[PDB]
Order: C-alpha cells, then structure tokens, then sequence
C-alpha cells in the first residue's frame, strides 16, 4: 500500500493551460473497504472537483488515482496541494503534499538523432532524442512528424537524472517504420520546460 | 523498511569471473536494534561468507547490505539464493529470492556518439551510448579511453526499460573536458552482456 503525488506536467501548465496534479495510491494486496483520497490546499482556500480512476489488475494491484485540476497562477505563486489517503485497515492517514520547486532554472539542451540501420535484416528503426542541463526537473517530451504530435504510447521516455552541477537530463527513444524512416529528417522531438523562454518550449529536428 | 536483491552484474559474472549478489535493506526510520541478514540456497548446498556493511545518514537512511560471492556454475545452472531480512519491531521475517532470468536471449545493440557543442561558452561536452535490443535485461556498460577503463563514477547509466516485443534498452551520459572532447575518437562505450557471443562483451568507439 504506497502513495505518490506529482507535480503538474509542464505541457499541461504551458501549452494546454490547464495543470493537474494527480494522487496515484498502490494496493499489492486488496482487502475491501473503500479506498478515500481528500483534496486541500495548505492555505485553506477551496480545491476543484477531481476525478477519481479505479483500476484491477489480478497481478496484485489495485490502482486507485484521483486527479485534481489546478489553478495555473495559483500554481505558479507556491500553492501547496495536500493528498490525504485513507485506506480502511491502517493506522494512520497517508498524506502527501507538493509544490512548485523552487530554486534555480536552466533551459533544456536538445539533440535529435537516428541509430544506424545496416542492412541484412531482423529489425526496428530507431529515432532518439538527448534532452539535458535543464532544471528543476520537471520536463514534457514529445515527438512530432512535422507540425503534428505523435500519440504517447509511440515513445518511452527515461527519469530526470542528476549530475555534475548541471542540472538534469533525460533520454528518449522512439522506433520507427522503414515508411517514416525515410522521411526522419521530418522527425522532431520537443521538450516543454519553465526555463525554456520563450513559451516554454525547445525543439530540434532530427539531426542527419 | 524495505529490501531488494540484485542479480549478479555481467561484468563480475563473465569478465572478472567472481559473480556477487547483493542484499539492500532500507531503513528510512531507525530504532535501534540489529538488522539481521541470512543467505542460503534453495538447493540446500552450503553458501560462503558474505560481506556485511552498515552506512548512516541522518536524512533518514540506515542503508545494510550483505554481498554473497557466488559460484560462477552454479549461477548459470539455475541455482535459485535467498535473503532473509530481519528486523527487531516488524513480525514476519523478509524474505527475498534471486535465480537467473530464462526466456529468450538477444545481444545488444551498440551506438555511442557526441552531443554537439557549438561555441560561445558556459558548459559541458558529452558524449553519450545507446544500449538496445538486448534480453534478459542484466547488462554492465562501461566507458574505455582506447583500452583503460574509466571509473564507474564518471558515467551516468539509466535502468533497463523494455520496449515493443523486441526487448531492452539503457542509455548512458559521460561528460568529459575539453581536451579530451579532443580525442573523443578515441572514447568507447562498451556492453558486457549474456547474449552476446563470444566472450559476452560488444563496443563501438563514439562515431564521428
């Protein structure tokens, strides 16, 4: 039985203007009772109506989220958000808060690249895309063949890493039909960030 | 107070020849009494000495792992080990298990390569590697320059994410000075994986 709660998606704050912050509670192990998730902000002011997903998976988890829509300004002044998860056989409420971070920020470095495909062939074209030295750490990454988006499920996208001072990278990989593999150079990853003035956004077309 | 128990890496279990496995227990909140870990095998067969070590930060993590040498044959024959994790306050004892992975075997694919680095200065040169198509998921990476290895706290690996049917892939940054971003032709990023015969090792020096 875990909690997590994250932090807005920057494409959801920036681009569609209309942030969430989403409350994901874990059951390896499912007993009935209902599983109770309560919305507030730490100033006390009201919170939206949410929207709560309930999901079985008879591997061992019963996924339970509830996603609460966020005021974007309020959001970006520091409003804190709190998840109070109430699960009927333990002790004490799980309660899990977030915030914007703070701190300093840094654009997002992007490179766009193909994997060499030599001939004889089992096969996957391979597109991938390096986004790094950006900071904090919360970061949208998006493939699009030209001026459209790919769906999501198309691309796997790494964790934000640490390193040396910089800041954060992460990495993303999307494979390809032999189709679109010869039109790559159309091929464009894009990342959504705070940092990235203007509008929040810096792409690069796949490099060849 | 959690646990995990990791596979041998590839790197000790086919280079070096000395396979090791590693029992991690995790105490975000300590009260003091011993952590107790016990190795034995499902076979029954007699286990060696293990090495034991305790490290504390007082953020909160009273990090204990048990490292077990293990028999090179009897890893590859199946042979299945188990960590018995016990700890003062919780009731039943924890207990984990560790054999290895069966199914199908893919070598890894290998691509390392630079991240441009356009003038007008405030940085960090990179050169990067892209692991994939490899199975089972276990893979040691390692940065060389020409035939010595660098240390392992240099580079920046992420975890084996799996992808459409063909199987795994990992990513890793290196960043480097600018002298030897000079000789970067001489840098090689290099994979030592099950799958991959002879001598289960694949590299590529960064292409240019």
């Amino acid at each position: 039985v875990s909690a997590y709660l994250s932090r807005p998606s920057p494409f959801d704050l920036f681009i569609r203007k209309s942030p969430t912050i989403t409350c994901l509670v874990v059951d390896l192990a499912p007993s009935k009772g209902t599983v109770n998730l309560t919305w507030s902000r730490a100033s006390g002011k009201p919170v939206n109506h949410s929207t709560r997903k309930e999901e079985k998976q008879r591997n061992g988890t019963l996924t339970v989220t509830s996603t609460l829509p966020v005021g974007t300004r309020d959001w970006i002044e520091g409003e804190t958000y709190q998840c109070r998860v109430t699960h009927p056989h333990l002790p004490r409420a799980l309660m899990r808060s977030t915030t914007k971070t703070s701190g300093p920020r840094a654009a997002p470095e992007v490179y766009a690249f193909a994997t060499p495909e030599w001939p004889g062939s089992r096969d996957k074209r391979t597109l991938a895309c390096l986004i790094q030295n950006f900071m904090p750490e919360d970061i949208s990454v998006q493939w699009l063949h030209n001026e459209v988006q790919l769906p999501d499920a198309r691309h796997s996208t790494t964790q934000p890493r640490k390193t040396k001072g910089s800041g954060f990278f992460v990495f993303s990989r999307l494979e390809v039909t032999r189709a679109e593999w010869e039109q790559k150079d159309e091929f464009i990853c894009r990342a959504v960030h705070e940092a990235a003035s203007p509008s929040q956004t810096v792409q690069r077309a796949v490099s060849v």
